């Protein structure tokens, strides 16, 4: 059963600020593209990476990534990124399974992406790394009042990669495209069908802030 | 009208595992409960400044501490602690305002300090800072099944310091169907909403994290080098 990972990394990361498209910023040497290229194909369990980038930087990615990744233009939000990507598929020889995998995410160790792929192939068939909340979750209202606390124990933050049955994750973005989500599994969420949670790692962190910058460079420097 | 800020810094700090009661863990050459005091202290805006510590260690903690705060023993959670720290406050003097702070977010700005007193100075009942969410949320069973994912538009994360009108945080705390010992609270607010109190949120900052295991440790340090 064949796996491929599709790594949205098209965003220009405006939260980030660093002069150049945030997965195309160089960290400590290398890119964070290249990086989250890397952690996805170490695991031993991808067999092929779709990247999608922004569309004027296709040339520049090649040049990056080689034989190691096939490359596409992203698109104007997460979601049309992500669609593009899966217009990649063989029709004749369609993989088993498909991760999508935030670039930005450049620190995910290799272990967890290969959790996410022996949870697949326990037979769920739809898979998200996850952690306990750090801070307390309130939700308010739009004038800024606290309209309550949840009940942290039955909730969990999210991360990537996130693991699918193709054909669910295809039908999925197909229906939703019948209706702004930053998260895959919502949308098969969205038509039924199941999700199971396996275990995240604090270092598969998403780069948002020049923060989590500062952290991954602590990281990876030392 | 006085501002009296409460530091719960009676935990232990397991999942920072560094050697000592967390609070006292030298950061670049300052304890984090001298670093969150300071933060407290530099807002200009905070008057009395009550560190609660764990029972064996309130001698050291004056030590380090000096006239800048007064010192007492905390409890066996959280919610314990701050309790115990609200015995302190004046019953002829009541402040007009109560912070509650973790001292574990020890490089809080200060300026962070003086935004959630001044919303409690506009007239604000109770006060929380804030920053949106980094990771989606989901609602997940027992089991590990996700049940859904709430929208994140109406979530936040939130930070310390807390800021309060004092009798409603105090009547949120003496509650008499609070059991303390039990208590599962994280942060102070939940109380208050928990009776009714109205909370209004101001923006937080990044730099008011809390320092809980050795990966926060590690930003923490590579920020009071840089
Ligand atoms: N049109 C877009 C927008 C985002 N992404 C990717 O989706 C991941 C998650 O995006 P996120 O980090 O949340 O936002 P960014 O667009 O990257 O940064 P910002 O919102 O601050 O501009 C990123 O790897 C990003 O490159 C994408 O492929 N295409
Ligand atoms: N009995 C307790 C427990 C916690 N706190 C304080 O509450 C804040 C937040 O605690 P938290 O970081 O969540 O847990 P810690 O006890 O500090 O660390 P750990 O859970 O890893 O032991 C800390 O400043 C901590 O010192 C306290 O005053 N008294
Ligand atoms: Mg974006
Ligand atoms: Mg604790």
């Amino acid at each position: 059963g064949e796996v491929v990972a599709i790594v949205p990394a098209a965003g220009s990361g405006e939260r980030l600020a660093v002069g150049v498209p945030k997965a195309f910023y160089q960290l400590d040497g290398q890119t964070l593209i290249e990086r989250a290229v890397d952690g996805l194909l170490d695991s031993g369990v991808v067999d092929t990476v779709v990247v999608a980038v922004p569309a004027d930087r296709t040339d520049e990615a090649r040049q990056i990534l080689g034989h190691r990744a096939m490359i596409v233009a992203g698109g104007s939000n997460r979601t049309d990124t992500v669609n593009l990507a899966l217009t990649v598929l063989s029709g004749t020889a369609e993989p088993e399974f498909v991760l999508v995998h935030d670039a930005a995410r450049a620190l995910t160790p290799p272990a967890l992406v290969a959790r996410v792929v022996e949870a697949l192939r326990d037979g769920y068939a739809a898979v998200v790394p996850v952690l306990p909340l750090s801070d307390t979750i309130k939700a308010v209202d739009a004038n800024g009042v606290v309209l309550g606390t949840p009940e942290r124990a039955g909730l969990r933050a999210v991360q990537t990669p996130q693991g699918f049955t193709t054909d669910l994750l295809l039908r999925s973005y197909q229906r939703g495209s019948l209706d702004e989500y930053t998260d895959d599994a919502s949308l098969v969420e969205h038509i039924g069908g199941q999700v199971q949670v396996v275990d995240g790692d604090p270092l598969a962190f998403k780069i948002t802030t020049k923060l989590d910058l500062l952290l991954a460079q602590a990281i990876v420097r030392g």
